[PDB]
């Protein structure tokens, strides 16, 4: 697949990250991002994306040294921007694509999908923060790194 970039932000505290909710097959939660124009840059195509889903312009804010993951043959590349206040007021261009937008807090996102052993059924039960999840823990390293 094509690649796709987006940005991961945070607020003042940094306890608490933004997420955005489309509809259909993207009905859960998950980071701003889409899909890589051709000829685009990354840094580009991440500012551009987030502004269409969130109406909060990052170009300003975005460090060129990120938290990327190839998942099933396709890297999603999320570049973090922290201390956006929390009464940002967000609105997405093109409602269209995006329900909703809300901050939620680091510490009570999943970093895992949960089982069904107490069903004794494979594979892992629906959770609205698929797309989220596997940058959480990641997320969590990276703050402890960079701040403490
Ligand atoms: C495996 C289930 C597939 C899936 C993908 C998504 C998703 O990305 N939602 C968040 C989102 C929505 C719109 C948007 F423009 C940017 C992000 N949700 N469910």
């Amino acid at each position: 697949g094509v690649p796709t970039y987006g940005a991961i932000i945070l607020d003042e505290t940094l306890e608490n990250v933004l997420l955005v909710q489309g509809y259909l097959a993207k009905s859960g939660w998950g980071f701003p991002k889409g899909k890589v124009n051709k000829e685009e840059a990354p840094h580009d195509c991440a500012a551009r994306e987030v502004f269409e889903e969130t109406g909060f312009d990052i170009k300003d804010y975005i460090c060129k040294d990120y938290i990327e993951l190839r998942i099933n043959d396709q890297l999603a590349r999320l570049y973090i921007i922290p201390g956006i206040p929390k009464d940002t007021k967000f609105n997405p261009k093109t409602r269209r694509e995006i329900r909703n937008i809300e901050w939620f807090s680091i510490e009570k996102l999943p970093c895992h999908r949960n089982d069904m052993t107490p069903k004794s059924k494979l594979g892992l039960a629906p959770n609205k923060f698929f797309m989220a999840i596997p940058f959480i823990r990641p997320l969590r390293d990276w703050l402890s790194r960079r701040f403490g």
